[PDB]
C-alpha cells in the first residue's frame, strides 16, 4: 500500500513517474503496464519534447526499465483484467490509459489483485478528488477515485473561492486548452468525435468537456449551476480557463482579486499571479492553477453584473502535482 | 460614381482588399497604392502569399509601378500620409489599412493629400463605423471618413444584433481566440509598452485586450456601455471565433437562439450559418464576416437566472476583407 | 470510362478523387474501402485543413457518399480481399492504405476481383513510375505498379534531367519534409521508430527515406549511386528536397539552371521557378516537383567540384497529381 | 577584468546574463544598454517562452534591474556612442544588438570607455573564436573580437574533427535551424530579403549563412573549402547541421563516429549522442554543438565518396555557453 503501479506510460503516466521522484515519495513505482517495449518506454521517459531530459539515469531490459538505479517490470497487456499486478505487489493503480474510466472498468484492476485505483480522468459518479478543494471526502473505505480532468483541477480552486466569498448562482466556463493525444496529427477518423478528427497544430478546435458540468462532485452546492467547454489550440501543453458567473454579491475587481488571493495564501495546490504571462509561463508549474487578477472583468449595467474570472493552468504537469497529492493521501488511508 | 481607389498600406488587409476587388469583378479600379517599400518587395509579396496562396492573376513590376492582371497600379513610398500623391493617378477614395492613420485627425491628412473620402480598415475612435449589413444603412453622402472596425467587430456585431433584435441583451461578456496578427511578436522581446504582446506569438496563448465589444455602441446603439470583452490570441495563422456570454432579456432556449440567428443570416451575404462540426482551417477564405455555429450555442439556467453562450468563427483577415469590400462598394455610390 | 476503387480515403485517397474531380477525369470512382462510416468520411472529404472546403457537393448515406450528385459505395473491410469490389465493378484500385506495399499483398485486390492496382507509396521490386521520368516502361500486361513516395517524385526529375546533362557520378539527398500521419502528435510510441513516437509539429525529425536508395527502380542507370534521408520539420504540408552531387562534367550554376529549365519546358510534371518562393508557395501545386534555381550551388576545389539543387513539391497535391496521371496511363493500357 | 556591459538585451543578451549566473562566474554584469524601460527588460529576463522562468529573484527601478539581489543600470541608447559604460564601470561590452557587426562599429563602445569588445555575430575579417577550437589565437592585445553565429559553432568542431582526422578537400553545409527574431511573423517587408519577409512560423525558408564561407577565419585550412546555407523552419529554438564533404581519405562510418567520438571525450564545448534526439532534446544544451553519430553516412562509388555528418545545436543556449567560455577568457588576458 505504498507500492504502486501505472497503467498507461503516457505523457501523464511519465510524468507520475518524474514528479514521484521529484518530490522524493516513499511511494514505491513496481509496474508498469502499457502496449509496448521497454525499449520504447526507455527513450520515451529518457527525452521529454516538454519537459527536457529525464534527471534520473533510465536504461531497460526485456522486461523492465530501471530508473535512478531500481528496476520496474514492464507488462504489456491490453486487457486490465490480465495485469499481473501481484507479481511485484503493486497495490495502487494509476490508472492513465483512458480506457478504463468507470467503476465497473477499473474494477479490472482489482479482480488483476491491485487493492486500490485512482484514475487520472473523470470516471462518472465516484469520488472525484480536486487536492486542496475537497481531498478531505477521501475515505480509507475507497477503492476507485479519480482526480478528474486538468481542467476540473483549474475550475475547481477557482470556483470554490468565488462560491466561498460570494456564492456562485450560475456560470459558463471556457477553456482555451493545449492539443492533447486524443486529437489527431492530420485530418483522418478519430473514433466519432468529429472535430478530434482534424490537424491539432493547425486548427482551434472545440471540444467537450464535463470539467463544469460534473463539478458536483467535487463542490457539490454547484451542483447543476456550471456548464462549459474547450477550446484546442496549438500550443503543447499549458492551458487557461476562464469562467463567467453571476455571482450572489456586487463586487469590484479588486474584491474578487483579494478574496482569491486569500484562498492561494498558504495553498500548495493554487497559485496566484499579478504578472502578465502567457501560456508558456505556466509550462512546469508545481500548482493545480493558477489564478491571474490581470484578466480579472466586472461588466456591470444597472442591476445586474457578470464576472469574468481566470487561471491559468499546466494541463501535463500541474495537473500531475495534483494527482500525486491526491496519490500521496490515497495510499496512507 | 466614385470608380478611383488608393490603398495606404499594402499589408495583410491591403494586400487581400486587392484581392478581394478582383475576385468579385469590381468597378471599382485600384490605381495607387503607397507603402514604404519598392514595387518589386510589394510584387514579391502580392504575388506568394503564405495564407492564401499565389495571386489568381498576373503580377509584374515597374521601377514605380505594380502591373496586376495587365493593369497599371502606381507604387508611392510615403510615410506621410499628406505626402501621398494621390491626385496623379486621380485616386478618390484611400481604404487607410496602415494601422498609422486610425482617427479623424489622422486619416484626414489624405484630403488634404488630394483624396475625397476615407475608409479605415481598424477601429478609429467616435466616427461613423460600419458593420455591413448590420448599420450601413446609416452611412449617408456627407460621411468623407469612416471607419469598418476590428474583424472581431464584423464577428460579434451581427450576432449581438441578431440577439438584441429577438431577445434583448441586458448585459454581456466575449472573448475571441483569435489568430495572431503582426501586431505581436516572433520571439520573445519589445514590442511598445503592451508586455503580453511582446511575447513569442507562435509559441503562446497571449491575453490581448480588443475594444469590440467596449464601443459596440458605435454599431448598435442600444447596447453602448453593456458589452465588455478580451481576446487570447493564439497559435494559428488566421481564422477565429467569438464566444459571447449573455444575459438576455427573455428566457430562451438553444433551438429557440439557433432559429432566430438562422432567420437573420438568411439572405445575408455578410452573416453565415452552419451546424457542421467545424474548426478555424475550414472558415480560411470564408466571404462571410461572421458565420455563426449552432453546435457551439449553450444555455446555462438555475431558476430565473440564466447565460446564453453565442459562438461565430471568422476569418479575421479575408472574411472580414469581404465586409470592408461590401462597405467601399456602397461608400463610393453616396 | 474505368472504374476505379480506393483503398484508404486518407489524405492522399481523399486528394486522388479531389484530382479526378477536378480535371474532369473519365475514370468514375465507384467504390471506396477504409475503417469507418460514411459519416466521418463524408466530414473529411468536406473539410481539408489543408486544402480548404470540397470544390464539389457532398453527402452520405448508411453505406455511400454522395459527391457531386453520383454515388460512391463505402466499405470498411480491414482486410483488402474481403472488399467486394466486383459489386460496382472496380477494376483498377487506387490503393492508399499504406498496409499492401507489395506485389504479394495488393494480390488481395487482385483475388477479390479487381484487374490492376497503383499503390501509392514504394512497394520493393516492381514497376515504379515517376510520371514524366519512366512512365512509357508501363505496358498492357502490367497489373501491380507503384508510384514511389513523393520524395521520390521529387527527386528523380531533378536527378535525370542532371544525368541526362552532366551525368550524376555518386550524390546525397536530404528532403525537408513536411510531418505525415506516421508520425505522432505527442511524445507515444509509433512501432519501433524511436524517432517517429515525438511530438512531429514540435521538433525536428530525423527521419529515413528510400527515395534516393532504391532511385535505381525509376532511373536504372543511376542505382547505387545516391543515398539520403530526411528531417521532418513543423509544417503541414510542402517539402523541399537538396541533392548534392559529384558531376561527370564541371559545370557553372547557369549551365546546371539553363539545363534544367530545358527539362521543365512543356512538362506538365516538372516545373521550374527563379522566385524567392518558401514552402507555402509550393501549397496546391499541381506539378510533382518544381526546380528553384535560387538555391543552386557549385563549390569547387581544384578538379573537384559539389553540385547542390534543391526543388519543392507538396508531398500531397503535387504527388497526387503524378499518381493521377500515372493511373490515367495505366488505365488506357 | 571583471565588470561588463550588454548591449542588446534581446534573446541573445537575456541569456547571457542567465550562463553567467549559472556557473557562478566571477564576471558581474554592471549595465545594459537596449530601446525600451526596465520594467520591459525586468518581465522579458523573468518569463521566458523558451527556457522558462529566471532561476534568479528579478526587479527593477527607473534607471536599473535588481538580479538577485545586485544592482545593474539600464539604457536605452540606441548609438553605442552614449553609453555611459565609463559611469558603471564596463570593462568589457558583449555586443548582441546585431547593430554594431565590424571592428569600426563596434569601436564606439571604446570611444564610450570601455576596454574591450565581444561581438555575438560574424563581424568582418576580425578575430573570430569557436571556443576548443581556435581561442587559443586569443592574446592580451585583443580588443574587438568576435565569435561568429550559432552554426559556426556548430560547424567548426566537427569540421575541425574530420580536418584532423580525414582532411576535407570540399564540402557544402546545410542548416535545419529554428527561426529567428531577423525573420517576419506575418507576411510583410523586412528590408532587402525578400526570403525573410515570409511569415516565419508557417513556411520552410531558405535562407544565408556564412557560417561556411567565413569558416576560414575559424579553421584557416579549410578557408574558401566550404560553402552553405540555412533552411528556417517553423521551431523555436533547437537546429542542426548537416555537412557533405569529400575527405581526403576513404572511411567507414564507424570510423568517422570514432575519430569524433575521440574529439568530443573531455570537451566541454563539443558533445556527443549514439541516441535517437529531435531538435527539442536539444534545447538547453551546455555544448556549442552535438554530433549526432546516428545520422552519419557515407555514399561510395568506387573511388569516390560523400560523408554526410549532422551535428545538432542549440543556436540560443547552447551558443551562449560558448560565447560565456569565451569571454571567460578574453577577460583574463
Ligand atoms: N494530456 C493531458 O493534458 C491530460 C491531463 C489530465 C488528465 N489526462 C487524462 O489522463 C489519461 C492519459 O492521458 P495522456 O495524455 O497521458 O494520454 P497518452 O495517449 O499520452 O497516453 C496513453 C498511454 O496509454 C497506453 N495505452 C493505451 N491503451 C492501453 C491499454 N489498453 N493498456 C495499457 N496501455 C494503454 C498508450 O500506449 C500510452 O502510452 C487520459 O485519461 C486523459 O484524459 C490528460
Ligand atoms: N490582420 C488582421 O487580422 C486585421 C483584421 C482587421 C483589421 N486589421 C487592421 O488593418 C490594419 C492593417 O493590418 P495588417 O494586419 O494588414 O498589418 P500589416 O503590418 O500586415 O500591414 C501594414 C502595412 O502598412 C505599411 N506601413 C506601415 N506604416 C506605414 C506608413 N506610414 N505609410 C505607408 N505604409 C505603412 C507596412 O509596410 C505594411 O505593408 C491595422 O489597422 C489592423 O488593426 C487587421
Ligand atoms: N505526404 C503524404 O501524406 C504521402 C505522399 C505520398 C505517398 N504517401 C503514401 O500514401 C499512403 C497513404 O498516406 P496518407 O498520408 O494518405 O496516410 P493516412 O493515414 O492519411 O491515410 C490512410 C487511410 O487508410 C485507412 N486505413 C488504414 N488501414 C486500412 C486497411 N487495412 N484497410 C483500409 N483502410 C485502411 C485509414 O483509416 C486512413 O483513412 C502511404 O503508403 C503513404 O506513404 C503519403
Ligand atoms: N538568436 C540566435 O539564434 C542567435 C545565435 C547566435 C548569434 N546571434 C546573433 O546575436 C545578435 C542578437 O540576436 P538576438 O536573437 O538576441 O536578437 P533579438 O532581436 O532577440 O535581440 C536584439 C536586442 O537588441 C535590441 N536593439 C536593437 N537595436 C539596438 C540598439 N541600437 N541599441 C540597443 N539595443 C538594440 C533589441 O531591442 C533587442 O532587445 C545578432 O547579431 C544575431 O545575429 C543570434
Ligand atoms: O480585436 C482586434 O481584432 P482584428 O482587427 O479582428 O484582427 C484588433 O485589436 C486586432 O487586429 P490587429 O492586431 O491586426 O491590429
Ligand atoms: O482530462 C484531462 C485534460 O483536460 C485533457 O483531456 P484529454 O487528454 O483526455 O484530451
Ligand atoms: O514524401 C513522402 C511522403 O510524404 C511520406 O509518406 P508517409 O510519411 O505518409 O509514409
Ligand atoms: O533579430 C535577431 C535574431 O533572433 C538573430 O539570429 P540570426 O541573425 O542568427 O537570424
Ligand atoms: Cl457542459
Ligand atoms: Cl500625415
Ligand atoms: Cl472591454
Ligand atoms: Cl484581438
Ligand atoms: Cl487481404
Ligand atoms: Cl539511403
Ligand atoms: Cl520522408
Ligand atoms: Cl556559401
Amino acid at each position: 500500500m505504498s507500492k504502486v503501479g501505472i497503467n498507461g506510460f503516457g505523457r501523464i503516466g511519465r510524468l507520475v513517474l518524474r514528479r514521484l521522484l521529484e518530490v522524493k515519495s516513499n511511494i514505491d513505482v513496481v509496474a508498469i503496464n502499457d502496449l509496448t517495449s521497454p525499449k520504447i518506454l526507455a527513450y520515451l521517459l529518457k527525452h521529454d519534447s516538454n519537459y527536457g531530459p529525464f534527471p534520473w539515469s533510465v536504461d531497460f531490459t526485456e522486461d523492465s526499465l530501471i530508473v535512478d538505479g531500481k528496476s520496474i517490470a514492464v507488462y504489456a497487456e491490453k486487457e486490465a483484467k490480465n495485469i499481473p499486478w501481484k507479481a511485484k505487489g503493486a497495490e495502487i493503480i494509476v490508472e492513465c490509459t483512458g480506457f478504463y474510466t468507470s467503476a465497473e472498468k477499473s474494477q479490472a484492476h482489482l479482480d488483476a489483485g491491485a487493492k486500490k485505483v485512482l484514475i487520472s480522468a473523470p470516471a462518472g459518479e465516484m469520488k472525484t478528488i480536486v487536492y486542496n478543494v475537497n481531498d478531505d471526502t477521501l475515505d480509507g473505505n475507497d477503492t476507485i477515485v479519480s482526480v478528474a480532468s486538468s481542467t476540473t483541477n483549474c475550475l475547481a480552486p477557482m470556483a470554490k473561492a468565488l462560491h466561498d466569498s460570494f456564492g456562485i448562482e450560475v456560470g459558463t466556463m471556457t477553456t482555451i486548452h493545449a492539443y492533447t493525444g486524443t486529437q489527431s496529427l492530420v485530418d483522418g477518423p478519430r473514433g466519432k468525435d468529429l472535430r478530434a478528427s482534424r490537424a491539432a497544430a493547425e486548427n482551434i478546435i472545440p471540444h467537450t468537456t464535463g470539467a463544469a458540468k460534473a463539478i458536483g462532485l467535487v463542490i457539490p452546492e454547484l451542483s447543476g449551476k456550471l456548464k462549459g467547454h474547450a477550446q484546442r489550440v496549438p500550443v503543447k501543453t499549458g492551458s487557461v480557463t476562464e469562467l463567467v458567473s453571476i455571482l450572489g454579491k456586487k463586487v469590484t475587481a479588486e474584491e474578487v482579486n483579494n478574496a482569491l488571493k486569500q484562498a492561494t495564501t498558504n495553498n500548495e495546490s493554487f497559485g496566484y499571479t499579478d504578472e502578465e504571462i502567457v501560456s508558456s509561463d505556466i509550462i512546469g508549474s508545481h500548482f493545480g492553477s493558477v489564478f491571474d487578477a490581470t484578466q480579472t472583468e466586472i461588466t456591470a449595467v444597472g442591476d445586474l453584473q457578470l464576472v469574468k474570472t481566470v487561471a491559468w493552468y499546466d494541463n501535463e504537469y500541474g495537473f500531475v502535482t495534483q494527482l500525486i497529492r491526491t496519490l500521496e493521501k490515497f495510499a496512507k488511508l
